[PDB]
């Protein structure tokens, strides 16, 4: 597909199979994915401050998990997993670029790493894994 | 929330509600809502992420302290007001670190586990 997709204007969201349901505004703004990779930009709010110069972990956590499953883009994923690094605290009007990657890739199941980065200086690291299909025992 | 030293600024509507803390543990409840979901039947991991979080900080209770790593699995997926009770306690410390372990149940099914390395200053 698809002629929305085509056209000068079409939403960056357009083609973004993944998470329909999540406000950006309360996570990040998507740049850009395809191609095994996304950026998202966190830009933070007082809403998602932990302490007065402290955004909570959440928020952080948040957005590398937006950007992770926006490398993969594919519509049944689910995070199953994740091994993170918040290497600074970061405060309110930070810039924070999350760029994932993916690492390792199967049918069922993929790895990506995303680094955050602050004036190009890397604040965050981590890697998620992430399974592709909802039914549990 | 007297005593409690930590996420001066947090807003628990947005996170979760803190139950009860001290002697190194800590519960809060996470009722999930709309605003939260990554789809429509799968709550976005920063949120589940940000409620562990929160039971953690509150689980050391200490004035300047920081989450700065943690390692994670998220067991099911979580739906909209289905209440996850987070329960936090530390397994190591030396003041300056510490590792909190956080589990997260809905209903006695166990739907979070995760490590937490908090640094004090």
């Amino acid at each position: 597909g698809a002629m929305e997709m085509n056209m000068a204007d079409a939403p960056l969201e357009e083609g973004l199979l993944v998470c329909t349901r999540l406000d950006q505004n309360l996570c990040a703004e998507l740049i850009s994915f395809g191609s095994g990779k996304a950026t998202v930009c966190l830009t933070p709010k007082e809403f998602m401050l932990c302490e007065d110069d402290v955004v909570h972990a959440g928020f952080i956590v948040g957005a590398a998990s937006f950007a992770a499953l926006c490398a993969l883009n594919k519509k049944n994923s689910l995070i199953s997993s994740m091994k993170v690094n918040l290497l600074a605290p970061i405060e309110i009007k930070q810039e924070i670029y999350f760029n994932a990657t993916i690492t390792h890739t199967s049918s069922k199941k993929s790895t990506i790493r995303v680094e955050g980065e602050f004036m190009e200086i890397k604040v965050f690291e981590g890697d998620f894994e992430i399974l592709v299909f909802r039914p549990f025992k």
